[PDB]
DNA sequence: CCGACGTCGCATCAGC
DNA sequence: GCTGATGCGA
DNA sequence: GTCGG
């Protein structure tokens, strides 16, 4: 409905973050992206949209300007910049933020080709990345989701069959399809008070994982493909947590999501005296002092601990 | 006016 | 060599 | 850039 405000929007929220290096202004314009983009009708004035939370006063103007003139003069030039043009663009590249893409563009270095010929000048995380360029940036059908799930919860099970692993985010909640996959693990002997690298192994035996970006300990990051004489699968982004059992379901609570129905529950469970991060559900005592983390066993425990009625993953944009 | 705005695991760098 | 900081992508 | 104490 305000297709050009969102894209403008977002579009300076890139120069932001990446040129910049305006963290702050990059989350700014994209919430005031995102509030309009659910405004359910077409925005007819800058006033209008600054009824709106996320929308300021320059936000107001900027949109003044555009439905003008259908352009944002301060964007259009950024645009027509090649230093800048070229720094938003390399940042698109995985393991290439603002920093290393503003050094390689102050050298020279501003195209994929250019990239290409200088595989000394970037890291491991980044060769991966320029590797899987286009790869990376395409969604995940969900029929392809679920043969990875197959894959990785049979991996699992065969590695050894007390592992719980739970694959969250969008999959998790239903959605047609995903940008990554995000593989939550537990094991009965591991609590707060190898087991990774056993599991990663395994999926790395059977070529489903083929490349690391970082192995730690508690988690991994890497690329993993499904097996193809019909045309390849692109490789996907997988990450593996490991968690301990005590805190297993509010990780998957947390990836799980969405953005939105995460904040809300958190809201709800101040102003019922509960606090929630990614670990713990934990008391707030008469003057704001944390008590302990509260046994969790599954998901529905946290919604009950703040008396919220469990609602299903499918069931949580909001 | 003026500080918060998410917090953290891992890879790699910077300082010693 | 060791420790803490910074970049990065969550 | 926006919000709010
Ligand atoms: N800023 C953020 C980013 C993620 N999250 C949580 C909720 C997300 O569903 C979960 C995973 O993040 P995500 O993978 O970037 N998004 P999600 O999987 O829901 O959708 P896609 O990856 O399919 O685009 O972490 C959050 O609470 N705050
Ligand atoms: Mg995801
Ligand atoms: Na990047
Ligand atoms: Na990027």
């Amino acid at each position: 409905l305000n297709g050009g405000i969102t894209d403008m929007l977002t579009e300076l929220a890139n120069f932001e973050k990446n040129v910049s290096q305006a963290i702050h202004k990059y989350n700014a314009y994209r919430k005031a992206a995102s509030v309009i983009a659910k405004y359910p009708h077409k925005i007819k004035s800058g006033a209008e949209a600054k009824k709106l939370p996320g929308v300021g006063t320059k936000i107001a103007e900027k949109i003044d300007e555009f439905l003008a003139t259908g352009k944002l003069r301060k964007l259009e030039k950024i645009r027509q910049d090649d230093t800048s043009s070229s720094i938003n663009f390399l940042t698109r590249v995985s393991g290439i933020g603002p920093s290393a893409a503003r050094k390689f563009v102050d050298e020279g270095i501003k195209t994929l080709e250019d990239l290409r010929k200088n595989e000394d000048k970037l890291n491991h995380h980044q060769r991966i990345g320029l590797k899987y360029f286009g790869d990376f940036e395409k969604r995940i059908p969900r029929e392809e989701m679920l043969q990875m799930q197959d894959i990785v919860l049979n991996e699992v099970k065969k590695v050894d069959s007390e592992y719980i692993a739970t694959v969250c985010g969008s999959f998790r909640r239903g959605a047609e399809s995903s940008g990554d996959m995000d593989v939550l693990l537990t094991h009965p002997s591991f609590t707060s008070e190898k087991l990774l690298h056993q599991v990663v192994e395994q999926l790395q035996k059977v070529h489903f994982i083929t490349d690391t970006l970082s192995k730690g300990e508690t988690k991994f990051m890497g690329v993993c493909q499904l097996p193809s004489d019909e045309k390849e699968y692109p490789h996907r982004r997988i990450d593996i947590r490991l968690i301990p059992k005590d805190q297993y379901y509010c990780g998957v609570l947390y990836f799980t999501g969405s953005d939105i129905f995460n904040k809300n529950m958190r809201a709800h469970a101040l102003e019922k005296g509960f606090t929630i991060n990614e670990y713990t559900i934990r008391p707030l005592g008469v003057t704001g002092v944390a008590g302990e983390p509260l046994p969790v066993d599954s998901e529905k425990d946290i919604f009950d601990y703040i008396q919220w009625k469990y609602r299903e993953p499918k069931d949580r944009s909001e």
